[PDB]
């Protein structure tokens, strides 16, 4: 995250960090044994890390779970990016409470214009490089369709919405690919893609969610 803000620990608490020796990606909980995240994260051998705030120190909130399967989208591109969603089943249901908690999926899609909350542990710098430790966050707004696909002609689909500022110094970035875009109280996106970070007329591009609830939920029931 470029230009946001240090959350607080375990104030985003549907955050995970998704670890393969090291955090690669965030992700989202959105029940006790799934996991929503980008399908550009798909790797094998992923540790699901759950209440974590520094995730270089054991503080005494975290659960880590091994994934027991992962399930990139049917139709996910990696060209385009079209359809960039996966989930992941946990090898054991994790324990909710204040600081472990899933997060709502959309019954409806959201709008241009409504405020919403990115977090993620990817890099802090647009010209440079440095990773936090700590979760950081940033309130956003979505931005329209038009504004949307004028800013990245050829590229936007159904399946994407852009959110952010096109001034730049305020976006998403690498290493916050997967997490969430959540507005109202409401899982909306998924951290994708965009070209660099926080660049002017180049706001983040997200996994627009709410197309893929009714996949979601059939999938849940039969894994
Ligand atoms: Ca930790």
């Amino acid at each position: 995250i470029v230009g946001g803000y240090t959350c607080g620990a375990n104030t985003v608490p549907y955050q995970v960090s998704l670890n393969s020796g090291y955090h690669f990606c965030g992700g989202s909980l959105i029940n006790s044994q799934w996991v929503v995240s980008a399908a550009h994260c798909y790797k094998s051998g992923i540790q699901v890390r759950l209440g974590e705030d520094n995730i270089n120190v054991v503080e005494g909130n975290e659960q880590f779970i091994s994934a027991s399967k992962s399930i990139v989208h049917p139709s996910y591109n990696s060209n385009t990016l079209n359809n960039d969603i996966m989930l992941i089943k946990l090898k054991s249901a994790a324990s909710l409470n204040s600081r472990v908690a899933s997060i709502s999926l959309p019954t409806s899609c959201a709008s241009a214009g409504t405020q919403c909350l990115i977090s993620g542990w990817g890099n802090t710098k647009s010209s440079g490089t440095s990773y936090p430790d700590v979760l950081k966050c940033l309130k956003a707004p979505i931005l329209s369709d038009s504004s949307c696909k004028s800013a990245y002609p050829g590229q936007i689909t159904s399946n994407m919405f852009c959110a952010g500022y096109l001034e730049g110094g305020k976006d998403s970035c690498q290493g916050d690919s997967g997490g969430p875009v959540v507005c109202s109280g409401k899982l909306q996106g998924i951290v994708s893609w965009g070209s660099g970070c926080a660049q002017k007329n180049k706001p983040g591009v997200y996994t627009k969610v709410c197309n893929y609830v009714s996949w979601i939920k059939q999938t849940i029931a039969s894994n």
